[PDB]
């Protein structure tokens, strides 16, 4: 099963690899990380959270009307950032019992690969672009409390 890690684990710290895209393996992940991410609550989660040091993220979007569902985004990059900035008070599963108010861009634009392989460009904003930003920033290494 996928274990979260926590801050102190080097893994963390070391940057992930881009994937080159299986559409069953994609599957496999994605399954094991959406239920280590909704298991303990969260709305995003990262491959090297898990162990992976691949470019991998997954994003919620549980809706009353669809259900329980989340986002796949195979090599993630942002091609674009807002010069606006919002505040908004941060945690993670991998730095429990921490959070912050972090400054970042309020909208992206992100590339990626889909579910299904697809190559997709969308832009972000609001808690959407939040999520994007944060997991993105695991993929380099960063945790959110490197920004106090
Ligand atoms: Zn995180």
């Amino acid at each position: 099963s996928l274990k979260i890690k926590t801050i102190g684990d080097r893994c963390l710290r070391q940057k992930s690899e881009e994937v080159e895209f299986d559409k069953k393996e994609m599957s496999e992940l994605y399954d094991q990380m959406c239920e280590a991410m909704w298991a303990s609550d969260g709305i995003g989660l990262a491959a090297p959270q898990v162990g992976i040091n691949k470019r991998v993220i997954v994003v919620d979007e549980t809706t009353e009307e669809h259900g329980k569902y989340a986002h796949l985004m195979v090599n993630p990059k942002i091609t674009w950032k807002s010069e606006e900035k919002v505040l908004f008070d941060e945690g993670c599963l991998s730095v429990p019992d921490q959070n912050g108010e972090v400054l970042r861009p309020k909208s992206i634009k992100v590339t990626f690969q889909n579910k299904d392989g697809k190559y997709k460009k969308w832009k972000l904003d609001g808690l959407a672009a939040r999520v994007v930003q944060h997991e993105i920033d695991h993929l380099e290494g960063i945790l959110f409390v490197d920004y106090f």
